[PDB]
């Protein structure tokens, strides 16, 4: 979507240098290069929410790094700031670990007015669909997803990659019968309550402190997306239940959370004889509303157009698995097809400087018989400037016009190309290239999928992103 | 002065394309790179009194295009409008052939805190010392000369660098003698009036026309040099003449000059018997003030410093001829000494070409044994990128550091460079700057001086300049 649009402006503005940027001034980049058309009013209120770090806002990891203060969970993010004193920084340590920037040249990219246009869905390391709250990009409508943690989609993962997992033939035997043995739990990430489980549904609530000594009720930890300021309203609304409040003062504070509640203890026992008495949970969670009923909403964007919905969440990452599999196999083997065209290029060159000065004298090279009397001579009519600078091409293009190519990366060099000392730094280029290219042969060969090797080393960089992210000041650095 | 290095700044900031620009960005461009510390307003009231175009003002000959209206020949150019709205554009052709670009990169530069400043003085093709009437481009002291026309002092120039004119030895036997039999008259642009010499003063006189049928008195010039608001307050001054004058009622306007003026015939008889009937002058243009007295004061520049003061404006014509003449004898040369170097540069890498895998192969060129080895080899050591792009460098600084230069134009060249086409293209790039040789050869011999043949061409070349510009709409297009 939107989303996806202002991910390509950072990479692309911050290309040269990753520095601070006014977000205005950002957003008129963004608009200038994909063709954001829909206002920048709209474009600021997708970069902040794409940019939003708060506990209960929607975006758990921002792509770009957070400067200043955007709000705070009282108002669940609707009280950002002024876009044009804030500024922008992209966080370039996870960006790359998250996307990889050579996987980036095979996405698929769809062309629009006879122009490149953003990838219709991204598959980075970890899938960004999970792990990220639902929100409201648009105006009007507003989707509802709840995010998993940390911990359950990354054992899933490991369990689909690394074969020393125990569960690896276990988790591919649940692919097939859908039976799903292994678990997936929601985010706990700055809640201190408690979660709990009946039937097909999920409810968060908050935490209670009641001291006798002092006979003051204490309320510790709010639900789990809940704003502060929508249960001081939402309290007075009920009639019934404002007779038993004589009064409740809010004393929380930002990074701080201590709320003293003053209730007569004489409205303690006769609360829970009008209220049922339910034995689902105690009356003090029954009587203020500290819960909230999860009703599990699931859209996934469809890759040939449209919207599917899924019974659990375990349908979207045994679907958004295979998808980034598939595409760690396309990704070596275009880099493998592409080492091996500069193993011919670089070879010729080397061995042109031997059927240089050296020994022999070819330097007529008349255009018309050059074609096929060069053709004996092993010299491949490969096109230079596209195996040492690759393009979104895909691997049945790339041979195409390599093969199909055309001469100048021949006879067109420098004079001091053919010098003996050139040719050993160029000759000893083809050895180290050789030696990437047998890993690569190496790899790509594994019986579960290629590229499995990589793949935890990919999903260990994220996490040393995450970790360090936290570990500072949100500073990466 | 100040107007040099607004002079400056045309050429450099239009260097890429003559387009149109604002006054005030272009005067920040000026001060940007040639350090203009005077303030903007006293930048852009030098740039307007140096683009002045109307009659009477000092600048005859603009450097840039005037674009709109300055004012008016009435407030004399005091009435300009807003720098800001207003646009400026450099005259292409007048600049470039009243100053030739060649000649700039021998123009003596001086240099402050380590940097290139304007030139003391600049020695165009026409004395723009003459052909202006005096300004103030400070404020206080205003500097009061008059130009005289482009006819006389184009026949002294002429006298000085033709041959062909039969008063040539007539000019230079005057020299000597300072006697000074050629003429030399003040301008007559834009002045449909009268111009007397007595003594050793010059006056200007208008003309006015009277009708007896009707009785009017009609006024058809005013003097050369007096703004048109000046002459209303200066017979309103006068107690004695306002007597005289029952009423005076300018019809005057833009392009078209016709005043009405009502005098009573019986004033007439009266005015001439007590104005003493001077005989110098009718008593029309002595009752209306018609006369300005010109006392020449005459300032040059010192190639050492200071002011100095000439008697007459034949000694100011006189010494501006030889330090232009003295010039054009060290472009030449200068322009000689660099095309013999290229001559070397040129016949060396051809005849490269020889010593190139066609016949014979040294491609090992240790950096060690180059030295002494190639010296035999008949391989020039001259510095590239010196001859093919000259800078502000004299002859004899030229000399020194192009024989005492280095390689990297040898064996450094594009492998396409030592084939046979391109030898053929090198070769006969030769003989075409060999013959440019000749005919440089064959000037910088004659007896006057060296360079008068293209003298004449530079002087031609202004004169077409300025006529296209009269001819057209100020436009030079």
């Amino acid at each position: 979507r939107a989303r996806r649009k202002i991910l390509a402006g950072g990479v692309k503005c911050f290309a040269s240098n990753n520095r601070e940027r006014k977000v205005f001034q950002f957003g008129g980049y963004v608009a200038d290069h994909m063709f954001y058309h829909h206002g920048d009013m709209s474009l600021n209120t997708s970069i902040i929410k794409a940019a939003q770090y708060y506990p209960g806002s929607s975006h758990l990891y921002p792509v770009f790094i957070g400067i200043g203060s955007f709000g705070s969970r009282h108002l669940g993010g609707k009280d950002a700031g002024s876009p044009r004193y804030i500024s922008v920084q992209l966080a370039s340590e996870f960006i790359k670990t998250m996307f990889p920037a050579e996987d980036s040249w095979l996405l698929p990219y769809v062309f629009e007015d006879g122009q490149r246009a953003e990838p219709e869905y991204y598959v980075p390391v970890l899938p960004l669909a999970i792990m990220e709250y639902g929100a409201n990009p648009s105006e009007g409508w507003k989707y509802t997803t709840w995010a998993r943690q940390l911990e359950d989609i990354l054992a899933l993962v490991r369990a689909y990659v690394d074969k020393d997992n125990p569960k690896h033939e276990l988790l591919h035997y649940a692919i097939k019968h859908k039976i799903t043995i292994l678990p997936l739990r929601p985010s706990n990430y700055n809640f201190k309550g408690h979660l709990k489980r009946f039937g097909q549904y999920y409810y968060s609530y908050g935490t209670y402190d009641i001291s006798e000594q002092r006979n003051i009720i204490t309320i510790t930890e709010l639900p789990l997306r809940v704003p502060t300021v929508a249960y001081i309203e939402s309290i007075k609304k009920s009639s019934n239940r404002m007779t038993f409040i004589e009064e409740i003062i809010d004393y929380s504070s930002s990074e701080t959370i201590e709320i003293l509640v003053k209730l007569k203890p004489n409205s303690l026992n006769r609360i829970v004889e009008e209220f049922k008495e339910t034995e689902e949970q105690d009356s003090i969670e029954n009587f203020l509303r500290l819960r909230n009923c999860l009703h599990s909403h699931l859209n996934f964007v469809k890759p040939k157009g449209g919207i599917i919905e899924f019974n659990s969440y375990y349908e979207i990452l045994y679907a958004w698995l295979p998808y980034r599999r598939e595409l760690y196999q396309k990704r070596l083997m275009r880099e493998h097809a592409v080492l091996k065209l500069r193993i011919i290029m670089e070879t010729a060159i080397v061995r042109y400087i031997n059927e240089s000065a050296e020994l022999n004298l070819s330097h007529y090279e008349d255009e018309k018989e050059a074609s096929r009397i060069l053709s004996e001579h092993g010299f491949p009519p490969l096109n230079h400037t596209l195996i040492i600078s690759p393009e979104f091409a895909s691997i049945e293009e790339l041979n195409q016009k390599a093969l199909q190519g055309c001469y100048t990366y021949i006879l067109s060099l420098q004079a001091r190309e053919l010098l003996i000392a050139a040719k050993t730094r160029r000759v000893e280029k083809i050895k180290k290239m050789q030696a990437r290219l047998d890993k690569v042969e190496q790899l790509l060969q594994e019986s579960p999928f290629p590229g499995a090797s990589v793949w935890l080393e990919e999903i260990d960089a994220v996490e040393k992103a995450i970790i360090k992210g936290r570990n500072t000041q949100w500073k990466f650095h």
